[PDB]
Formats: C-alpha cells, structure tokens, sequence
C-alpha cells in the first residue's frame, strides 16, 4: 500500500533507536481514542499522538512503526527502521500496527483491515518481516496477564471480576 510518510502529516523531526530487521513479529494495536475516515483527520490524530506520546509519555517518537485510518490508509509512524515504543520487551522485534480507533464493540471497516494485511504481506515480500511471522494481538504477549493464562484462569473466578 502507498504509505503517507511523516512528511505528510508534518512529524517532528527525531533521533530515535534503529529497529532490528527483519522483524520476528507483528503485534495489532488499537490507539483506543478517536477514529478518522478522511485523510486530513487522520493526520491530525497522528500528529497529536506522536505529540502526546513524546511530551506527555516522554517516549523518543509516536511509539507505532505504522497506524491505519478508516479512510483505508496506512500512516508511517516511526516507520520500519525506528525502534516503536508501543509494547515494552518487544520494541525492536516487533512490528506495531495500530488502528486508529477504537474497535472493542465494533471493527474497523473493510478498507482499513484490507490495508492492514496489505502492509504485513508487503513487509515480508520486502525483507522487514521473517516469513515466518508470529501475528497476535496486543494483549497477546506473555509479560502482559492475559486470557488462558493460568493466573488469569484463577482471579476470572473471584468475586467483582468483570461484574
Ligand atoms: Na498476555
């Protein structure tokens, strides 16, 4: 997919770690707040991230190497050579994809699912991720108590969980 570069939604220029290449995988992640399905907005929401994730989150740059908007367009973040700053442990081995939006009740639209596989397919054929890729969602690394898990298992049957 033709990738909007950061030049287009105006990045502040950084010095920030190199990522390891190829990367082994690519983690999904959801930005949780506001959705775009024109260009335009979806600039401005990537613009304010890398803003809030640099002032507020103190982190070197946007902490995703690629965000998708609605719009069905796949935003540079750091890009493929950055290290991101979205799932600490996994940094410089994983690819962070992060849909612009919030998409717990519902999912993105097809456009942005379309460009979502169309960048995982195109960074193997171009050598940014091994073959054989291990894809999984963000909840989905081990450091991060999660479903299945035995401890999870356990505190799912306690009082007040979920209810
Ligand atoms: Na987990």
């Amino acid at each position: 997919p033709n990738i909007i570069k950061r030049s287009a939604w105006e990045a502040r220029e950084t010095h920030c770690p190199k990522m390891n290449l190829p990367a082994k995988y690519v983690i999904i992640i959801h930005t949780a707040g506001t959705s775009c399905t024109v260009s335009t907005d979806c600039q401005t929401v990537v613009r304010n991230i890398q803003s809030f994730h640099m002032d507020t989150r103190n982190f070197c740059d946007i902490g995703y190497h690629f965000l998708v908007g609605q719009d069905g367009g796949v935003y540079e973040g750091v890009g493929w050579h950055i290290q991101g700053s979205h799932t600490y442990g996994f940094n410089d081995i994983a690819l962070g994809i992060a849909f612009i939006g919030y998409f717990v009740e519902k999912p993105p639209n097809a456009a942005a699912l379309e460009a979502a596989q169309d960048l995982i397919q195109c960074a193997v054929v171009e050598g940014y991720l091994t073959p054989n890729y291990l894809l999984m969602g963000h909840s989905d690394v081990v450091n991060i108590l999660s479903p299945g898990q035995a401890l999870y298992n356990i505190i799912s049957t306690w009082p007040h969980f979920k209810h």
